[PDB]
């Protein structure tokens, strides 16, 4: 498969190769805040990264991705609207060109600068490859970043995206802290959807913050220096690898707060 971000095998490509792209629970969604309905039944959201253990950071030519070991439950998410125990596998982010575009999640139809991704996989499918074949495989805590003050717990992830500017180049990222990357409030809105790439599995519970976290303008200008490219290959620069919201159809986007 060839899908990316441009006009030739952007969004808009995708269903011919991944017909699920049309299916009835894809990610992201606009999240209109005066139709989620107020939840009682969610149960407090539980994040447990005190032991995250990451080991590295790659460039697969769609983001970059910071892994975590996942062999046993040393990072994980429960409660919210989760039955049982979800583990950290990786993060990455979704961004733009400039900073009124990026994230795929928008909130009344408004686009943050870009979206943290925290992905997770339900332990009881023993695997992320099996998880992922599941209706409840996944969870995705979704964050939103905007431009403003700089955020500290991001800069050891922006000082080495220098290292790894173009696809397939990866490097060491030791004892990174996710925790740094987290608002003050886990309030949420949650809904049942999709990966928001390729192959776009129908396999994710999203929880989606409310709080955005503020980076710098310097940040996120260094996300935007990055190649979907690999090395010696013509210049494309890793910017607008976000989706746009899908329709929602028949799904209820629930809050976790009044
Ligand atoms: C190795 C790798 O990158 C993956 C492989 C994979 C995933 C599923 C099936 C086969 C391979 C993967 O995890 N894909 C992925 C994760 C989160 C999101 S998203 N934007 O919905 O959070 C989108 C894509
Ligand atoms: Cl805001
Ligand atoms: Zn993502």
């Amino acid at each position: 498969h060839h899908w990316g971000y441009g006009k030739h095998n952007g969004p808009e490509h995708w269903h011919k190769d991944f017909p699920i792209a049309k299916g009835e629970r894809q990610s992201p969604v606009d999240i209109d805040t005066h139709t989620a309905k107020y939840d009682p039944s969610l149960k407090p959201l539980s994040v447990s990264y005190d032991q995250a253990t990451s080991l590295r950071i790659l460039n697969n030519g769609h983001a970059f991705n910071v892994e975590f070991d996942d062999s046993q439950d040393k990072a994980v998410l429960k409660g919210g609207p989760l039955d049982g125990t979800y583990r950290l596998i990786q993060f990455h982010f979704h961004w733009g060109s400039l900073d009124g575009q990026g994230s795929e999640h928008t909130v009344d139809k408004k686009k943050y600068a870009a979206e943290l991704h925290l992905v997770h996989w339900n332990t009881k499918y023993g695997d992320f490859g099996k998880a992922v074949q599941q209706p409840d495989g996944l969870a995705v805590l979704g964050i939103f970043l905007k431009v403003g003050s700089a955020k500290p717990g991001l800069q050891k992830v922006v000082d080495v995206l220098d290292s790894i500017k173009t696809k397939g180049k990866s490097a060491d990222f030791t004892n990174f802290d996710p925790r740094g990357l987290l608002p003050e409030s886990l309030d949420y809105w949650t809904y049942p959807g999709s990966l928001t790439t390729p192959p776009l599995l129908e396999c994710v519970t999203w929880i989606v913050l409310k709080e955005p976290i503020s980076v710098s303008s310097e940040q996120v200008l260094k996300f935007r220096k990055l190649n979907f490219n690999g090395e010696g290959e013509p210049e494309e620069l890793m910017v607008d690898n976000w989706r746009p919201a899908q329709p929602l159809k028949n799904r209820q986007i629930k809050a976790s707060f009044k």
